[PDB]
């Protein structure tokens, strides 16, 4: 499978996507930075940046299923299957 | 089973609704021009007019689970299996 | 088993619940006048007044996992299954 | 499988995490004093204070799949299997 997370244009066009190692079922959140979280299948929440590099990978205990919420202060909260 | 994108009005009477090829699992999105976006089990990641009319559809490589999200730019971002 | 819509207060008790008749996998939403929207597994979308009545059940072709969204003039965008 | 509620901080280190009885299907949300609140297909809605001790848990019949959603007051809605 595909496993990625996509970034696609107003026009219908792609602007980038982004390889996980599992399924993304998580729907995305956007930080007043910029930044897309999301989860996988493959356990992690994915910090992405604005042009589809990795910012960084937190690791939990399952799959991830449940989509992050973003409180005022920055924090991201999503659980873990 | 049905596998539409319903538009129903505040009163409850239908308004359009816009047949997909796959039940539709993703929960929509508006965007700022008021397109409604939406995956769907045919693995697309569909864009609706507010008249029911197709946008435009983007090929994903599998069923889009994901609810979309859309930046301050009006990129959308989604995930797929 | 239940398959109700709950309405609980921030301390922690039951304001209502609603009974529809399969089960809620939609997440709810709230539209300008207070009114609640979500799906059910038994087919349909329901409105509900904030007190917990029903306010009107529109009918689709299928379970309801999609979870709603509104638009500026109130139209409720949902998918079926 | 996991089951956790993660609280992760901006910067990717982990701020604190709270042990539910199953799987989080189910999206928090966050109301205005800050309460994130969640499901668990341990039957609950649970809803934890920004430090992740708990603040309260309210029993469903079933699974909670659905992420719940906030009213203007403070009212807490969500659905259960």
């Amino acid at each position: 499978m595909d496993h990625y997370l996509y970034a696609i244009n107003p026009n219908g066009k792609l602007k980038w996507k982004f390889e996980t190692g599992g399924s993304v079922h998580s729907s995305p959140a956007i930080g007043q930075d910029g930044t897309i979280y999301v989860g996988s299948n493959d356990h992690y929440l994915y910090a992405i940046n604005p042009n589809g590099k990795l910012k960084w990978k937190f690791e939990t205990g399952g799959s991830v299923h449940s989509s992050p919420a973003i409180g005022q202060d920055g924090t991201i909260y999503v659980g873990s299957n």
